[PDB]
């Protein structure tokens, strides 16, 4: 079997494995879309999270199931569907509490391109497929759903972790795809202002479409400085960070009102500490709700999120600047990812 | 003064009052755009809440400040505000529970034409104006803007009690004016399959626009038997009741899966008790949590809906469907919501 | 095998059946203490759960392990444990949403004597081991032990759905062995004031012993009488049943303050639908909510619930009042709990 | 009129000023017993608030009515009182959001000893008397009542922010006053094992008596390293935040597991930024909630506080191990609270 992976920190290139075999309840699925994401470089390159060896890297695709173990008893091959880049192991005590993103240790239900092969190769492995698969409508189009098992379910919850209530102001810091969806997920609970803080003029239209109403340039100024101004001092009921380096923690607090909440979906690879300011966080007193958590999965959160984009509530289409054809071009919209292009948000590879 | 008002249940007519003055913290409002509601309708025929002597009637309108008490520091005369329905007393022991609709008593947060004059008269009295009026937006039409102290606020609470989360379905049972904001506020919080009961024509294009994905109508047979069909017999996650009579609570109880929440915003006028069936129920241990609750009021609530509607969220003005001018209309928009015409949702009555 | 079962409606007789087999994950148990709940007599005599044939009864117990199967990882022949008497299915969608109590359907957490054959044999089965399996610490008496299974679970679930706070004024409405748990239940949620009712003088004495401040027996007159004038017509902020007729929804609602909870536990086998009062309920506005389930169960559950009485937070041993020996007394302690003599509270039969 | 205050940063003496008249709403009392907190050596000694000038000191005090405006309907002069050391104005903004704390700014409910004198001079000024005071029953003695304006509100806020779950783990960090009202906090909330963090061995004892079941001290070695040990490296499900420097944060962020919360009720007064450690926090996404706000205040908290009391629920009079008679005492209380000897916990002066 061919897949794309990572060699050793720095180093990435194409190298052969076996094809995986599926246990009783897991699935072997090969795929029909696939889509490179900030995660996989900040690994590679930085080596943020230790160091790897021959592991085949992503985790965001959509595809056909190959075969089934003998106990799965809702998919058969053939069959396509969405696949969640958080795929838990559905039976740990952290999962009776209520957190099956860290089901068996922090950011375990993380398994994909961290702990387990990713989607860039012929195939990939997917455990408990009962629990962590879902059937995708063939009147959604490939490229869309690829947006689902990731950049979506990961904006969504930013806007969830914010409590926000109907009419409330949330601003969002950073406009990648997934500050884009963060944007969006605030106007799904029923945010009234939404400003968006970014730069490039790709981010800053779709930013517009998903439902920003005022843009915040980080270069006209601080973005603390122009938000207070843009609100009367009043600041914002909520923040969602979902880009910047560990000060754009200190950002967030300064211009939250107090009471307010600060939810992050960020992930922050450099730095030893996130500065929270000790006056702006009213001496450890002002009621500023600090939050920040890996993206859920799994088969329900897929199917709800499917039934946004199938019900027209959502179209994640926009977020598509990119699309190549062939399992070679795997390795070009990787590196595409790692140079950023000022004229790209998330390219996707269609292989079939 | 000249006001519409009750005589005594069952009699309604214009009387002759004097003009109301503001105590230090309240203010005197005059009438741009009214509008009735049946909830007058209950009270004055069928004495819902015993009985009244000459007290106007009406609870919903926007108009301009006449004059202000010695201590209202943030509204002058000439203002332009939006009178909320619910004026509650901000300093009782309930607001420092939580419960501001019930400060003072149960549904005490309710004043007007309940037990304070309405505003279906030349002039109307709100207490404590800083904290229970809001500037209008010169951008908002009348007609728009008078759908907000209540129809809004009511309808988009039944959605909050819901407990709506991102892709769920939702059942609106009754589709009046408050009915299809129930819709268009399920929509605010995430909803993705959205089903209406109703069964007049005007309604049920309105509440398509809203964002119903499918109508039910009584007629083609019963409500729980065609919901429970279309969802292939799961249910819905969550159902907000508008309308209907006391025995609509157990339909209600026999559509949500286990773990639902009814939402009701209903005002029932009829009946001693509300049937639980103790079957669907589970016995007491099905987990289907009941609500229902009178609607948010005072400042806060409306400068957030009224974002809303600045931000081109929601647009309430598809539930006006007939518009007068005069004062002595008035009597008749009021005699018109008494015999429903099969193609009247809300009636306004512009003064000025 | 021998086990003591129902025949059939009214009918209960000791049987003769097959020992159970373990698969991979499950585990075969024998019983070590046992006791008999009043929703065994519900089922036999009123049948108010269909009809069974030859099914084995009871559904708290405590034992050792006699085997299990291959993949069970955390449990060993000879190993003490608790055992839930909610043993579900960990992998379904309704676990996904947070409702395991209702894995597979609405109640269908609950196993043992309804849809599986209880404890009351020489062994008996439980599936997912690892999932539904607490170690029982030596420390812990059998007796107080075998409290945790059901009553402890099932009254401290109520003060949980209550949503208690700080000081709050919570009344008890039935005070048998799940009402005492419940009053302790509400004083480890941080209650002030707890309000208990009843009548048998046993359960009184209970009552007193685990936190109840007052007293109401219905004798002396109307319940919602005695409590409004107790508390000066303010109230209770909460209310949890745990015992009665249907008739019992209607006392709830009309004793709590608006805005407040009412948490249901009790089980309720007679009637059609359990009435809510429309007037006492705001007319469908008071903002009271209503809530009802099933228990919890599982590892985790049973787990905390031991570090409970292990650090002495809550000492069970107080529900037993009479303790027997022998394999043979479990026919005695059942027909005791149908004739409840008015000095039993909770019967336990010690096995070994 | 004599009271003791702060002349400027770093220098302390007795004052002479004007008695204090009350508004309509107002009220003005005389302390009957008062105490002093680390709260106002931390103002005056490191001016972590600006720079004051002649400001009387302190804000936890019980006593009398002396005289009420014209509008105070539920004081009368004569009336014992407990005065709650945050006194918020009701009419804001803030208030309807839900924050009392931070009615008209950020920490805006904190007015005595910051923005208003303190309580520590013949008579002191509290505003909206119906709203902010609250009766004291003559059965609770006045030490004792005087430990529930601050520090037990404080405490017990802190296990309420942590969102404890009947049975969880919680620890502890820092068992002054206020730490060890935390403690009983955390057992009225359901916590099972509760591990306390400290040194004093009268802090040790008091700890115990409240529900402490292990007691780490930082000296046998570091802190983080300690409890992993003593859980198993599981880590704790909540930890609170009593005390300690700004690096006690990347501490509590060490100890909780995944998922779990961190509640703060700490007055940081050095530090730039209060470090929270990048991969602890698992890059930002391990789910682990910070939480830091001022302490709740009003009537209805009062009254809830004094409820606790009153039923026996907890006792605050363990607290108090220094009681002094006289006016002139104040100045030594103050003193011996600044120069912390080993076994002083909290001072008490009575006054009459
Ligand atoms: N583990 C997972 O499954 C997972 C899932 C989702 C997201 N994440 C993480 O969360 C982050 C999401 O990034 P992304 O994929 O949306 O792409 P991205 O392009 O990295 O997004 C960064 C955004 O914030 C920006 N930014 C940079 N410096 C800033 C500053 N100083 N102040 C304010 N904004 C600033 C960018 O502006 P311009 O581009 O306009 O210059 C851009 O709008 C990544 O770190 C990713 O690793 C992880
Ligand atoms: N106190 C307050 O401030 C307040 C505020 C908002 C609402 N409310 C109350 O809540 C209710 C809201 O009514 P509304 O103003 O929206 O107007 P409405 O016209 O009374 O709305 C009733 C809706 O439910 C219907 N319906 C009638 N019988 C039904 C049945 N058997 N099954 C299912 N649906 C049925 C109607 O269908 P068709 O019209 O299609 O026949 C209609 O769609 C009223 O009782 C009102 O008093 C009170
Ligand atoms: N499925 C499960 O796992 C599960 C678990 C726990 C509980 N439950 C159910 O919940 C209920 C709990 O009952 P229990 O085991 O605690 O024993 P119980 O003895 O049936 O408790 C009944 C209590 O309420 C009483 N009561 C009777 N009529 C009353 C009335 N009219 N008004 C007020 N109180 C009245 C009793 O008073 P006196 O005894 O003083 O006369 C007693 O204190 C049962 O129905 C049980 O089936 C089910
Ligand atoms: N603004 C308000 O109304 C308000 C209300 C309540 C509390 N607060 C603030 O919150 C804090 C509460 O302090 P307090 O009154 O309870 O008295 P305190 O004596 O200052 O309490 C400090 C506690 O933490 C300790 N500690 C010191 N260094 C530590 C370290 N390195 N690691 C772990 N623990 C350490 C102490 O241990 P030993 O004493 O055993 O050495 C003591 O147990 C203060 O800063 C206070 O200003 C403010
Ligand atoms: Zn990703
Ligand atoms: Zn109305
Ligand atoms: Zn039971
Ligand atoms: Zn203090």
């Amino acid at each position: 079997m061919k897949g794309f992976a990572m060699l050793s920190i720095g180093k990435v290139g194409w190298i052969e494995k076996e094809k995986p075999a599926p246990g009783p309840f897991d699935a072997i699925v090969r795929p029909l879309a696939v889509a490179p994401c900030t995660s996989d470089i900040h690994t590679v390159f930085e080596g943020a999270i230790g160091e790897r060896h021959n592991m085949i890297l992503g985790h965001e695709a959509v595809g056909e199931v190959v075969e089934v173990g003998s106990e799965v008893k809702d998919f058969k091959p053939g069959d396509r569907v969405v696949v969640p880049a958080i795929t838990p192991d559905w039976r740990t005590s952290e999962v009776q509490r209520g957190y099956h993103q860290h089901s068996g240790g922090m950011l375990a239900g993380w398994k994909f391109s961290n702990v387990k092969d990713g989607v860039f190769g012929e195939f990939f492995h997917v455990n408990d497929a009962d629990m962590n698969l879902a059937h995708l409508p063939k009147e959604i189009p490939l490229e869309a759903a690829v947006m689902i098992p990731d950049m979506m379910t990961t904006g969504f919850h930013g806007a969830e972790l914010a409590d926000i209530e109907l009419g409330a102001t949330v601003a969002v810091l950073g406009i990648g795809p997934v500050g884009l969806m963060a944007v969006a997920g605030a106007k799904l609970r029923g945010a009234g202002r939404i400003i968006a803080v970014g730069s490039r003029p790709v981010c800053v239209d779709a930013a517009k479409y998903y439902g920003a109403t005022d843009i915040v340039n980080y270069k006209d100024g601080p973005i603390e400085s122009q938000i207070m101004n843009l609100t009367e001092g009043k600041g914002v009921d909520a923040a969602i960070i979902a880009g910047g380096n560990a000060d754009i923690m200190a950002t967030a607090v300064k211009i939250v009102k107090p009471g307010g909440t600060i939810a992050n979906v960020n992930y922050f690879g450099e730095g030893e500490v996130l500065p929270v300011p000790r006056l702006e966080w009213g001496c450890g007193m002002a009621h500023k709700t600090i939050k920040g958590g890996l993206c859920p999965g799994g088969r329900l959160r897929m199917e709800r999120l499917i039934d946004l984009v199938f019900y027209k509530r959502v179209d994640p289409s926009k977020l598509v600047t990119h699309v190549f054809r062939g399992f070679d071009n795997i390795e070009k919209a990787f590196m595409l990812m790692k140079d950023k292009p000022k004229d790209l948000i998330k390219p996707v590879v269609i292989l079939a």
